[PDB]
């Protein structure tokens, strides 16, 4: 083959997208972590979806794992191997010693089953290979010199026979050997590691695709997610800046809001509410959420902060009726804490929700409620995912901040995603008489004009009330005023 | 079979919680944990629950611990397995060694064993089997390849016989190695890990589920601790956001607050009083539990700074009778240093405490005597935990809050446990004209109005009172604010 | 028996309370830890205790330390080891290598020494065992295996002649495993770890109880002392928000001063004395420790930054004499560089020194002299350790503390042990018109009225003298006032 080298889709949920293409076909890969990383799954779905997705009959050879249990586990995400066990597009090769047996039988077998192995490919026509946990085979008593001969015996062959390769491994520190015996490493044309890292209590796993020789691949770690359908790795790194733009409007809630704005929001940018605590921002999004329920336009409603229960009463007080928007399907509510969930799960649950009320607008109450605990990147690395896929995706989008200080917050944001945002509208306290007064103003929009005036505002079992602005005082900003009262011109 | 993984309820507070269900029926559960974590307990509370909850006989095998003391020590949990195999519903496989040496004997393992162990399961319809420290077993001269098929033959069996299995372990390193030979991690199909960290020089025991093969389970490490009940996990992250919520309200205890309260604090909600030193929050409280008990319903006064008797004293200078309410069974005021234990211990003393006195309010003096010492990540799961907790149980609790900054304290928390809370109150000190004065403020009220007005804020005998505000200043919040005068 | 676990006092101050109750009876507990930690002492320390105490005899395993030396290095203590020998009431089993040379004579090993053990338990009636490094027995050419049997042979030996034990073990790593193999670890029902955490030069040995099998101890470590009385354990922890109150009052030693807190502070009461430098602490403590004297009370006055003749120097020209005081036994004054003790002592220095002299009242001249080359918590725990003792033992305590900053310290306390503090005054400089002037004033006192008000004051050759506030000038605090007219 003169042409550069070919590549096979695993359908894997942004795997595809890592390897510019996907494992290497006629070559073999190795994909090892520590106990857990996701790995006999990692194989398992790579065979099935060939299978459901080009018929490409695999063959899935074991070691540890009974075959028996391979299927009872792998129904967990609704895949009856059983089926494709009788319709001879998969066959389920065991290889794990019974309960008995006797010694030194070293490479005897290894030399064996690569004639069985052949066997399955040659008989059932297969294409796409996994084998799983390799290293429990060498579990017998072997030395790392004595590791490199056994497998290379394995993939050589493989390589020959054409069949694309997919090889378990297992791993105890998690950014360190590629394998136990640091050697199946450059046995592999391809190596890729699952990592399972903990950190402060919480649990974020990870894929990379540390080599895949004679092409192109994307370098570093992702975060992956193990749920009822399958690993499902997120490249946020990927995702181009090939976002939609339109000039179309939408209504913020607040007719002398949406003046302020210009005319209101864009059908295709983030809204960043932010402010200190109890300035408005609630409100705000229940003002934006419910705008949307009133076109007849179902949209969503990220609360983490309040509750089911909590959200209705505040807001029912403020007018607006949650309840006929649940029942009129105009409108659902999530809710839930940001402790339930690494972001991963939460990004996910995020989009997978969208996919499932096709909304038109999305509310986030409360973004620093999300970035609790987490680690600074870890957060903005969240934003992205989110701001990026409400953004290409046509959903408006409004997120609520809470600058952790008042009067004196020198930014509307802290966490740095201020840059990320087309329209800044921020709520905070003023000082005037002795009295805290709020005061929203529009900080900026890269598309309309919006008003420049900071404008203080009340409020009310009506809502929102922006009312007039400071025309007469200074350091307005700070929430430290200090009145003019200038003598006019005198006289 | 065509369904997923059944799960057997283990009974252990909170485990199933975590697991999802439970242990993988049928199957081999792992169990790990440098010496000292709980693991023996909760591969024997294992079987006790079952075989008294569903009924379930259980064999417990043990390579080390005795049976008389494996009997001996439950006794500290008030479990009696005398009984139980008084009744066959339980069975002490005694494994252990005898004080004769004896070589050779090394081999009938397993294979000879196995048979023993199964002979019993079926001399009693043994569902359940917790097989303790298998790890000491391979402790006369074994590799890691050797305890590897060891082991492949000693679960494999076990889920032949269709048991569920409770294998025991030991380590060293706390996050290091999983298991001795780092064989049980990859070998078994559920590994539960017991870690113990240090973490300054107190110890946070936690749990963590690291791996159920063919199913769910909730990923990460979870606090828990061991009491005489058992073990007992809070899964501070499964907590569900289903919190009900009223329109009712209670009375503070203060007159002029409950106004510009929007009329007082919603009985379904979580009061936040912060502010610098001396200000005034115990008194909020003592005030908030003294109106408890005026409408003869229950509260308690979780004190982390002052004794029963600093605190009664306290009172009566401020004239509520405290020494009172303590025989009218209208409070129970705790006390205890928040050195005394980890907040792990402390969310659970007060979530007892509660339920062993169902107070309609929770006062919680000094959040921050909690914080100190601790990280303040770990500080934010607690309250969550409490402020969630207190919350699912429709009880009002008010918290007290010590912010290290007296004037100038531009944001109310410096930890921000301020998002987490319903009602913000704010004491501050302010000069005027060489003199410190109190100054009382509502910041947020979610559920209704509530006035804007920073008003001085006057502690007298007959408690406290609001007065009025500061009309005529500018930066009345910055600490020292300057008079101004504008009149026609 | 069908009830809980039984267990045994060791006297070894502290521990009982840490193990709640005692070391498991017919037990074994072992008691590992690196070099230098205390370990025999422990296991020395309990069998002396089992005998001055409750007439129980014990066994006294000595591996390597000969038994003569054990004998002698326990006088340190003052513990007349000869003496419990010679009434047969301890035994020292002496199973230590001869300084010859023989490699065919304990061939016989475990299972002949054992019949020893064995036999002079019941030779001697002895209730407790204590076998002093088992490690260096083995230490000749075992693995991690060869150990777990031969010990748990020893270990069930000895609990079936229901005798409560003590292994001692050696280890390397400070918060490494828990014993040289790491398998003592579990061969044990009981698990005590002794450290000696070496942090900044510095050396602080603690106590922990990794595990108690079927009962209830204190989780994570405690601090220790070893001393003429041997092991000294301070559970900061174990102690309880139970110390009596009171209304009662007493004098500041400035009349004044009293006035402006409603009439003098709370006699269970802790003061903290807060303030930039120089601005008179030290002028208030010396007023407060006098003012015991002329009302005929023992008080006592620590201190870490003056000496003694400096103490007593400006203590002269500011009036009152201190020397009266000494000669007359109404004061005591300690002096001692922070430096010189790891505060765990000092909290005891405090504990005896006040246990000597008995103090109605305690100055403890700054607080922020002591918080040196330590950490915030490491700190933080040694005042609640002084602060809630004063209470549970109703001292009249005045504390001394410096504000890091001069005029506008935008707080209190730096590493925040106000909370824990009843009465907090405040001593700050303002700076009126060109002038250095000082400023004084109760910033909160927990059961009184207390002025709200921001007084300055003058010191001068007759002592404190307070005054009138700053009526018409703003910002007095941020230090730069601003007369306003
Ligand atoms: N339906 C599911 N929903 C959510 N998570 C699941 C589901 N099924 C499995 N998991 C998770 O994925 C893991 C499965 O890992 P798997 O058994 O496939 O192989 P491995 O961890 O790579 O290697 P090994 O388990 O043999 O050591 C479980 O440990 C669990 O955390
Ligand atoms: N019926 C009402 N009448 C008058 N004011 C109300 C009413 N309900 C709520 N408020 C006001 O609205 C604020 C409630 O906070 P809000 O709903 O704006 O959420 P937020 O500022 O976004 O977030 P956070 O929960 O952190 O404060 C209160 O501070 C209060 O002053
Ligand atoms: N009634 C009780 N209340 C509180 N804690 C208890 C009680 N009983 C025992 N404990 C604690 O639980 C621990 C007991 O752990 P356990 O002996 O059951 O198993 P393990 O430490 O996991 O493993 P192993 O002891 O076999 O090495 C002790 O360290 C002790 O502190
Ligand atoms: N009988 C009383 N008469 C007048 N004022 C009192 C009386 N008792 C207490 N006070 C005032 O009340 C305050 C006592 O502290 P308070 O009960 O308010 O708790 P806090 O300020 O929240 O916390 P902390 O006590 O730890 O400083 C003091 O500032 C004091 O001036
Ligand atoms: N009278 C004493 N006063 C103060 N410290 C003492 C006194 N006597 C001994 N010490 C200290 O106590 C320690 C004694 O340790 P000990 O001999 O008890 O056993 P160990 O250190 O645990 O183990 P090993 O000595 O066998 O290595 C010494 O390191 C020393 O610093
Ligand atoms: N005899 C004296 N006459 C007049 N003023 C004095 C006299 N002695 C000291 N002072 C004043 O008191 C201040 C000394 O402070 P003092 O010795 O009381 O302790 P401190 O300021 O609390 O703490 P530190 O000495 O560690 O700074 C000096 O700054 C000085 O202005
Ligand atoms: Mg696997
Ligand atoms: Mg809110
Ligand atoms: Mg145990
Ligand atoms: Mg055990
Ligand atoms: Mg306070
Ligand atoms: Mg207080
Ligand atoms: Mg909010
Ligand atoms: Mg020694
Ligand atoms: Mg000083
Ligand atoms: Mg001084």
């Amino acid at each position: 083959e003169h042409q550069a080298i070919a590549k096979m889709r695993t359908m894997i949920e942004g795997f595809d997208d890592i390897s510019h293409g996907g494992l290497p076909i006629g070559r073999s890969t190795l994909v090892s972590g520590t106990s857990g990383t996701g790995k006999t799954l990692f194989s398992i779905q790579f065979l099935y979806n060939g299978i459901i997705e080009f018929d490409e009959p695999g063959v899935f050879v074991t070691f540890e794992e009974t075959p028996q249990d391979i299927i009872k586990n792998a129904r967990s995400f609704g895949w009856d191997l059983a089926k494709l066990v009788d319709e001879g597009k998969l066959f389920i090769l065991d290889a794990s010693p019974d309960p008995e047996g006797q010694e030194v039988v070293g490479g005897f077998d290894l030399s064996a089953l690569i004639e069985r192995i052949n066997y399955a490919i040659q008989k059932y026509r297969a294409r796409r290979v996994s084998i799983d946990s390799v290293t429990s085979v060498f579990q017998q008593y072997d030395a790392s010199s004595v590791v490199r001969r056994e497998l290379f015996r394995l993939v050589a062959r493989l390589k020959q026979i054409g069949a694309t390769t997919v090889m378990t491994t297992e791993r105890i520190e998690e950014y360190g050997p590629i394998a136990r015996y640091g050697v199946e490493e450059f046995v592999s044309d391809n190596v890729v590691i699952l990592r399972n890292v903990l950190e402060g209590e919480r649990r974020r796993r990870t894929l990379e695709i540390l080599k895949l020789r004679g092409t192109s691949h994307m370098k570093g770690e992702y975060p992956f997610t193990i749920t009822d359908h399958g690993i499902n790795i997120f490249p946020l790194g990927a995702m181009r800046l090939t976002q939609r733009s339109s000039n179309v409007r939408v209504s913020s809630g607040v007719v002398r809001l949406d003046e302020m704005c210009g005319g209101g929001f864009f059908k295709d940018s983030i809204i960043l509410a932010t402010g200190a605590t109890g300035t408005g921002k609630t409100l705000l999004v229940s003002r934006f959420v419910e705008n949307a329920c009133a076109n007849k336009e179902r949209a969503i409603l990220f609360a983490y902060e309040e509750s089911r229960a909590q959200l209705l009463r505040n807001a029912y007080s403020w007018g607006m009726d949650f309840e006929e928007m649940e029942r009129q399907n105009l409108l659902k509510i999530v809710c839930a804490y940001p402790e339930s969930a690494g972001l991963e799960d939460h990004l996910q649950i995020i989009k997978s929700e969208i996919n499932d009320f096709k909304p038109a607008r999305i509310a986030i109450d409360s973004l620093s409620a999300l970035a609790r605990g987490v680690s600074n990147n870890a957060f903005r690395q969240f934003v992205i995912g989110v701001t990026g896929y409400a953004k290409q995706e046509e959903i408006t989008g409004l997120f609520t901040n809470t600058s952790d200080q008042f009067m004196g917050a020198h930014s509307i944001n802290d966490s740095h995603i201020s840059t990320i945002t087309d329209t800044i509208i921020l709520l905070q306290y003023v000082e005037i008489r002795g009295e805290m007064s709020r005061a929203i103003n529009v900080f900026k929009m890269r598309g309309s004009w919006h008003d420049k005036a900071i404008r203080e505002f009340m409020i009310s079992d009506k809502g929102p009330d922006i009312k007039d602005s400071f025309r007469n005082f200074e350091r307005i900003i700070s929430g430290s005023p200090t009145r003019i009262t200038v003598d006019e011109k005198s006289e």
